[PDB]
């Protein structure tokens, strides 16, 4: 625990705004949030604001939507929320089986005692006829992020299984970079478990409600083949 941590309150609420494209077509979301920082749940409230009805999967913007809200035993300090009052940027690659990308970078920042998110996204190379852009998704399976500090960053790498529609895992490489705004005491090497539920949705995904529950735990011991 470090001074002035203490800013991250037992219950935070956030605004969030995207701008983002897919396969070359724009779109925008604004939305709003709240939770429990230090028992890692969360939710969001999310709604369309241009670009809609979006011609791909929700699955590919659910995790865009949260760092100040991870569980962690009392042993591995928390990154994010001993950035506050300034904050934090991430930086984000995901790698598709069937080699879409997306780049993703976001803003942290607290004004007047709420969390503001600043989301940027850029999606390429998916197939049209692809699980995203047909939307034959159906949410993301639980996942563990396996987290290292270096350089006063944390460097973050998620094996992660959308569920398909038809049967089967349709996976992608998620390579994350997390800065804070300022020096902080950093932690070792760990994971974040995770589990993100579609909670609600309108027919065609212009208004979605989301859920996440986040813990860190330690590893118990790595660069195997098999
Ligand atoms: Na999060
Ligand atoms: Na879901």
């Amino acid at each position: 625990v470090s001074k002035g941590e203490a800013v991250i309150k037992e219950f935070m609420r956030f605004k969030v705004h995207m701008e983002g494209s897919m396969n070359g077509h724009e779109f925008e979301i604004e939305g709003e949030g709240e939770g429990r920082p230090y028992e890692g749940t969360q939710t969001a409230k999310l709604k369309v604001t241009k670009g809609g009805p979006l011609p791909f999967s929700w699955d590919i913007l659910s995790p865009q939507f949260s760092r100040a809200f991870i569980k962690h035993p009392a042993d591995i300090p928390d990154y994010h929320k001993q950035s506050f009052p300034e904050g934090f940027k991430w930086e984000r690659v995901m790698n598709f089986e069937d080699g879409g990308a997306v780049t993703v970078t976001q803003d942290t920042s607290l004004e007047d005692g709420t969390l503001i998110y600043e989301v940027k996204l850029r999606g390429t190379n998916f197939p049209p006829d692809g699980p995203v852009m047909q939307k034959k998704t159906m949410g993301l399976e639980a996942d563990t992020e396996r987290l290292y500090p270096e350089d006063g960053v944390l460097k973050g790498d998620i094996k992660m299984a959308l569920r398909l529609k038809d049967g089967g895992r349709y996976l992608a490489d998620v390579r994350t970079t997390y800065k804070a705004k300022k020096p902080v005491q950093m932690p070792g090497a760990y994971n974040v478990d995770r589990k993100l539920d579609i909670t609600s949705h309108n027919e065609d995904y212009t208004v979605v409600e989301q859920y996440e529950r986040s813990e860190g735990r330690h590893s118990t011991g790595m660069d195997e083949l098999y």
